[PDB]
């Protein structure tokens, strides 16, 4: 009996470990597999009430809280497209993502969130917040629309096609591309995921990463909820260094993933402040940023848990390869490991196969990949060349089969994970009455690993200066894709200018 959708096999597991726990707020309470489905039913019917019909979309802002958790499975629960988004967004950006997106309802917490709530009231999308009270008197997720369509989930069927996630990413023309993850997509990369890493429901783990992100989202979220496992989500709503380890020995953490930026806090947290003991792991994970081999080696030595380096990305719903478990098969730094249950080959311009040791781009076949981009024939006829997605990514395999990611053909800056797009920051600059030309360049950084800057040549006759450049910039921009130097410049001849305004 195999899951053909997402909600599908959460259903079986509610039914299969109704009493296991299922998700925590860390130190306040517990919700098991069969409580948090009731509640996802709940806000379901809630979700129908408010007029919520299949394939309408409706937009997350969320800090990593259990309203977040509920609310996202109770829209592909309706057959609805989940939109989360990040919190730290601006009006401007709010307000394109809403509107490509087509969101037809925004929900946040009970506090609001000021610039998604002005983008929603100019684009006339209806609001609503959501609040889940869990005392001795009640437990309910209350759904507070501020304009109420009324004053049930058993004739919706949810169908594998149904797009169930919707998320942004970047692609050479300044706007961002729109992914639609299915039901099936999803339910695909959750197998991979609970299989290559042998997922079970004694598992548990502690969120540190955005689950606005496929990473944490996927991964992290609801391939542990798919396995039946436990899911503990850190009081701060978002990853706290000083309670991380209190956190994971209280809930009885067998595995946790993050990022490279979070693990060198963890780390560095480690030398400071040492645990008396550390919980004997099964592994832990590292993705989204390459990590480095002293990185991987520290955290293997202080903590005594494998390290497993995997390769994820919006359009394959997360995992495309990971570095296996130790009983399976060794782990090499500096690798992302063997592709899980998709077909990946390095394929030349022309489309063909280059044989093991040739720098190519990585391109992915499967189940867990994206039909297309929304409304996007070009992005769309490049990406699926030769019948193969392509990722942007330059790599190679060795004898044994393990990619090695050594380059990018997208213009990406990685800061610590997130993604910025030159292009995207380009636009806004350009867009400055003040500005002329200008060029985001990416810089190797010790901390993020890239960091975004930029050069401008300013409109002949104005005095600009980087205070005004910035502080626009931050208007248009969220905080991280924001350039943290300006070089206003006399000429412009990209690789280029990072060459020339880079600091010794
Ligand atoms: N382990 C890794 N090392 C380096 N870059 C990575 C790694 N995992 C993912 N990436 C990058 O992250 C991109 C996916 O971005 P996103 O869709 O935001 O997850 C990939 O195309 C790579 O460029």
């Amino acid at each position: 009996e195999t899951a053909t959708t997402l909600t599908g096999l959460l259903q079986s597991v509610a039914k299969t470990f109704p009493s296991r726990r299922g998700i925590s707020l860390a130190g306040k309470f517990d919700l098991t597999h069969s409580h948090l489905n009731e509640l996802v039913e709940s806000a379901a019917d809630h979700l129908i009430s408010a007029g919520i019909k299949p394939n309408d979309v409706v937009a997350l802002t969320f800090p990593n809280t259990v309203e977040y958790v509920i609310l996202f499975l109770a829209v592909i629960r309706v057959r609805a497209t989940a939109a989360p988004l990040n919190a730290a967004y601006t009006a401007e950006e709010f307000e394109f993502y809403l509107s490509d997106s087509e969101s037809k309802l925004l929900l946040t917490p009970l506090e609001g969130n000021k610039p998604a709530q002005d983008a929603a009231s100019k684009l006339s999308i209806p609001l609503g917040s959501a609040s889940l009270t869990k005392s001795e008197e009640e437990t309910k997720l209350t759904i507070s629309l501020k304009h109420p369509e009324s004053g049930s989930v058993a004739k919706l069927i949810n169908e594998p096609s149904d797009v169930a996630l919707f998320l942004h990413t970047s692609g050479t023309t300044s706007r961002p591309k729109g992914v639609p993850l299915t039901q099936h997509n999803l339910v695909s990369s959750v197998k991979n995921i609970q299989s290559v890493y042998q997922l079970t429901e004694s598992d548990s783990t502690v969120i540190v990463l955005p689950l606005f992100h496929v990473h944490g989202l996927i991964a992290g979220l609801l391939s542990s909820l798919g396995s039946g496992a436990a899911v503990v989500l850190p009081a701060a709503g978002r990853f706290s260094a000083s309670t991380f380890w209190k956190d994971m020995i209280q809930y009885n953490a067998t595995w946790y993933t993050a990022v490279p930026t979070i693990h060198q806090i963890i780390l560095d947290r480690h030398l400071n402040n040492p645990e008396p003991a550390y919980p004997k792991l099964r592994f832990i994970r590292s993705c989204s940023a390459s990590l480095a081999p002293v990185i991987l080696g520290r955290l293997e030595e202080s903590f005594g848990a494998p390290v497993l380096e995997a390769y994820a990305m919006t359009e394959a719903s997360h995992l495309m390869s990971s570095n296996p478990l130790p009983q399976n098969g060794p782990h090499k730094a500096g690798s992302v490991g063997k592709p899980v249950g998709q077909e990946m080959a390095i394929l030349d311009e022309s489309g063909r196969v280059l044989e093991a040791g040739v720098n190519g781009e990585v391109c992915i076949r499967g189940e867990n990949v994206t039909k297309g981009y929304k409304n996007n024939e070009a992005a769309n006829t490049a990406a699926f060349l030769f019948g193969w997605f392509h990722t942007g990514d330059i790599g190679y395999f060795d004898s044994d089969g393990y990619l090695h990611l050594v380059g990018r053909i997208k213009e990406l800056i990685n800061r610590g994970g997130e993604k910025i797009s030159p292009i995207e920051v380009d636009a806004v600059l350009l867009s400055h009455p003040d500005v002329a030309q200008a060029v985001a360049f990416g810089i190797p950084d010790q901390k993020y690993g890239e960091e975004i800057h930029c050069a401008i040549i300013p409109r002949e006759g104005s005095n600009i200066d980087a205070e005004e450049v910035l502080t626009f910039c931050k208007k248009n921009l969220a905080s991280f894709k924001v350039p943290k130097k300006v070089f206003i410049t006399d000429s412009l001849p990209r690789r280029l200018v990072a060459e020339h305004f880079v600091s010794k």
